[PDB]
């Protein structure tokens, strides 16, 4: 009873240093499962990792074909959206499950059915952001987004001013944070004390610097962050100013089992950035959870074996339709909590969140949120 | 006598008439061949592949095939996610990719082998704005079709921080047939000034629900992002005295353009639009006049580069085309007077950020020109 089952992964290219955090979580999971007797006892997980420049969809395609030709049971495809788009179409045509860990816009007309996404969908996250804004009883707010795509992402937030009694201004960051000051100066001048920053944690770390410099880290302002990697941020410079800072957290650290696995990650890993060294970002804990979730579906389908499919020949995989289905019905308790997909969408629309805020002793849990029972504060 | 072949990827119609874009493509090619003054010694040929527009994989396989037959340009697909993939491929093999439909150009993306003939709404958003301020609106309601319209009209959505304006954002549901619950909220909220961001086909259908709801009156004013406003049947509404305003890129005012539009309404083999569609039969949409203009603009660059010839490139082998970098450049510097007016690309972006517009509004005697707009001198009304 020894069977070789191979996953493919397409990751970011760093010709200048260490492998990315996602590719590391991928390999770390595979190894952890192999060492685990209870999961895939008779089965042994192997893999093939290709590295590409993330916005060359053409390259992401050539490498997705190569892996379908070696034989792969799933492509844990790329992060960037336009490259994940192309690998999604390919995986569909050849009926190999595509596992996505990062959000991208699913065009409506698109009928691809061979995929799932582990990123918390903000059909839900937009509503969690909203539930939070109403709890603080804000009546004016200012949404500051990074790249145009954040409007599609937070569209349920942008529309609320027609239903509820709310008035928001929409501002954008410039390409480089190093002059987000002219903008911050307009918000200051306009007494925009309640703000929602829609950007990556790296951008958030850099914006809070400009904000401090501008005298906007005080008891007057309150900042809400869409980013789930709020704990990734160094908070020493601001916890005494008594700004308010709130965001969500998918990464279930409250559990000791998750904390210990996060520590083995800070291990076997490694300034003015504003980020904490040795921290597992959410994008990485999701990849680790995607390998585990797919594997839970593999343990239920021993009959299944890999197959060498070609992008020119057009012979859909034989166990494709059946595997992709086993996946969508999967249940797993990963680093990021309850995993369950939406049979309809393939998306993750139901999950649990910890709502975290900046007290004087650092970031702290002040409640929970799930789409069913909404916000649930502890006081 | 030299044979130069363009490739085109178009929408699949099993098995009715060929789409309007593919027809404008073939119509242009033929018109140029018959024209002595353009490509006199050169003869244009082509290969048209048909694909399902959201299978980017299929649009890829077919883009490779044409690069292998040998093509000087792929007038790639319309849908965005398929035009994305063909854009990357064209880039890797240095064959110009000609786009005629808007799509979001991700910022990090460095592909340089392409141009887009669709009027960019870094400019169109500003033209919509210039118009809103001329009417001196202080409240407006933007209704968009699919999420992507927010990225498109982002310069409009942000204006409430600069100017004195207050807009509500509403969305249409998948199917127009119940845009009534929404229209009923706008009515109840006295949202008399509205901007509809959707296709003309959706606009035709929404105006029906609006009439039914008693919102086609002298109280309402609707602005349309769509450039195909003249595509709409306007008989049912021109007497109600609603106000209806939008822009028009298609230079019909010119007789030469009108006659070519007439040869197009002719030779058209598509069943008239179903009654109850709300559209006029035999009408050249802007998406089609752009494709006709894209074949002509590229051809103006070909006439300047006789040395150039086609080459059979493979998607596995990786040997960029020999005249690629030089052709793609001749294109970006092109100037053409097409059906849609002044064509000129932005050397920086490859996009069409400078163009001319006719601003058109619904008078009682049908749709009418009431001014112009170009990014330089902004709005320019006649009164
Ligand atoms: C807001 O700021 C003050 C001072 O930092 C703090 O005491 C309060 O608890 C904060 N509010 C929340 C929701 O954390
Ligand atoms: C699946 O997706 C839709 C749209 O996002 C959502 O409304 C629906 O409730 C989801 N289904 C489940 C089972 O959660
Ligand atoms: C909400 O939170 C309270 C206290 O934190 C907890 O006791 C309760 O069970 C939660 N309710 C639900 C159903 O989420
Ligand atoms: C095409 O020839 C027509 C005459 O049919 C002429 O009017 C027009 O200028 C020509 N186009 C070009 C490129 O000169
Ligand atoms: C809007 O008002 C009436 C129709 O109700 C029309 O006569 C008038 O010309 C319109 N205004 C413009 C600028 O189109
Ligand atoms: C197009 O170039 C013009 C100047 O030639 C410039 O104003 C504009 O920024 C360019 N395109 C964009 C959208 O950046
Ligand atoms: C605006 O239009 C008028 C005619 O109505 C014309 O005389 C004038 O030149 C135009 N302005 C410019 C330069 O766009
Ligand atoms: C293997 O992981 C640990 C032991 O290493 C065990 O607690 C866990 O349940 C196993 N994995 C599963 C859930 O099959
Ligand atoms: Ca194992
Ligand atoms: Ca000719």
């Amino acid at each position: 009873t020894t069977h070789v089952l191979r996953f493919g992964g397409i990751f970011e290219y760093v010709e200048s240093g260490p492998m990315g955090a996602e590719e590391l979580a991928f390999r770390f999971a595979v190894n952890t499962i192999n060492r685990n007797r209870t999961l895939l006892p008779n089965t042994t997980l192997t893999y093939d990792t290709q590295k590409i420049n993330l916005y060359d969809s053409f390259e992401a395609s050539k490498k997705a074909c190569d892996q379908l030709s070696l034989g792969v049971a799933a492509i844990f495809g790329p992060s960037h959206s336009s490259s994940a788009n192309a690998v999604q179409s390919i995986c569909n045509a050849l009926g190999v499950p595509h596992i996505q860990t990062r959000w991208k816009h699913q065009v409506s007309d698109n009928k691809d059915s061979f995929y799932v996404s582990l990123y918390p969908d903000f059909s839900s996250l937009s509503r969690a952001i909203l539930d939070l804004v109403q709890f603080f009883k804000w009546k004016t707010v200012t949404v500051v987004y990074d790249d145009s795509t954040g409007l599609i992402r937070l569209q349920e937030l942008i529309k609320a001013p027609s239903r509820y009694n709310l008035r928001l201004k929409i501002r954008q960051l410039p390409a480089d944070t190093k002059d987000a000051k002219p903008l911050l100066k307009e918000m200051k001048r306009g007494k925009e004390f309640h703000v929602i920053f829609d950007c990556s944690h790296e951008m958030a770390a850099g914006i809070l610097k400009q904000a401090l410099a501008m005298g906007m880290m005080t008891e007057y302002y309150h900042y809400i962050f869409t980013t789930l990697d709020l704990f990734a941020l160094d908070v020493e410079p601001y916890r005494y100013s008594g700004v308010n800072m709130t965001g969500f957290r998918i990464l279930n650290t409250e559990n000791t089992q998750v904390s210990s696995i996060i520590e083995k990650w800070s291990m076997e890993r490694l300034p003015d950035s504003g980020l904490l060294d040795g921290f597992m970002t959410t994008d990485a804990a999701l990849m680790y959870d995607a390998v585990h979730v797919v594997s839970v579906a593999v343990q239920q389908f021993p009959q299944m074996t890999v197959s060498s499919l070609q992008c020119n020949r057009h012979k859909p995989w034989r166990f494709g339709t059946r595997f992709m289905s086993l996946i969508k019905e999967a249940h797993w308790e990963g680093l990021t909590g309850r995993i369950t997909f939406n049979k309809t969408n393939g998306l993750r629309t139901d999950f649990d969140l910890d709502v975290i805020s900046l007290k004087e002793e650092g970031l702290e849990k002040i409640g929970t949120w799930d789409p069913a029972s909404g916000l649930n504060m502890t006081e």
